[PDB]
């Protein structure tokens, strides 16, 4: 009988969606992650707990249940968020921490970015990076049809690589806007935005 | 099991002969992401030109060699390969 043998190994990988005017200091941040595979979730995952961290409200943990999405209002200049996958025996050990900071959002790390349509469902993305002063964890590529509201999809790219292969059923008639977001310990960095077909 | 191949191709190596040219003009056009047309005009040959050999590789790379033999009696060829758009 399949029962959770141990605590989960690693937490899910999550990104943010921004809602609200730029003039608004307070904006809706929709955290989106994926369900964990049996390699990470082991047998089953009972919930996800979102532990916040602020200079004023401190650290508070919010349970989202089995949902892979959670929208919270960001107002403070700096706000860190961590996600833990809780199973029958405990939470996920390794968990990603993502910081939101408006000044840190103006820090760029990508010197050059380019996308190439390997196939209708294969695109190779290449980038050359600036020499980082801040601590860079990884990158986050956001791709969507150029000049569109929704339909955007994101992938976490390891910072150690310079090329990444994205395999999605892109619309050939629609040009796609690729937004690579540098993720730092201090907070999300300024993305590099390019436009290219598929 | 019964013997060797009847018709066989002979290839000679000679450094002075490596200094003798036969192609006047050569150009390539990417018909598709995998098909490329190679056009060439050949000089009037004094030495017997048996055939041609086209070598394609990623530019500025040591390895990645891909070669194809072309008949000497044609002027255009179709090279089909999983070509890398960036390189």
């Amino acid at each position: 009988l399949v029962m959770d043998v141990k605590v989960p190994m690693r937490g899910p990988e999550f990104w943010r969606k921004m809602d609200g005017d730029v003039t608004k200091k307070e904006r809706n941040v929709t955290l989106l992650w994926k369900p964990l595979t049996k390699n990470d979730s082991l047998c089953s995952v009972r919930r996800y707990v979102v532990k916040h961290r602020t200079a004023h409200n401190g650290t508070w943990s919010e349970d989202v249940g089995n949902r892979t999405n959670l929208t919270f209002l960001w107002t403070e200049p700096a706000h860190t968020v961590t996600v833990l996958a809780v199973n029958s025996l405990g939470a996920s050990l390794v968990n990603f921490n993502l910081t939101f900071s408006w000044p840190m959002s103006k820090v760029s790390a990508v010197e050059s970015l380019s996308a190439y349509p390997l196939s209708s469902s294969c695109v190779i993305l290449s980038w050359t990076l600036s020499p980082d002063d801040y601590s860079l964890l990884y990158l986050v590529i956001e791709w969507k049809i150029l000049n569109e509201d929704d339909g955007m999809k994101w992938l976490r790219i390891p910072s150690n690589v310079k090329k990444f292969y994205i395999h999605d059923n892109f619309i050939p008639i629609e040009k796609y806007q690729f937004s690579l977001y540098p993720v730092f310990m201090e907070g999300v960095g300024k993305p590099k935005i390019i436009n290219g077909f598929t």
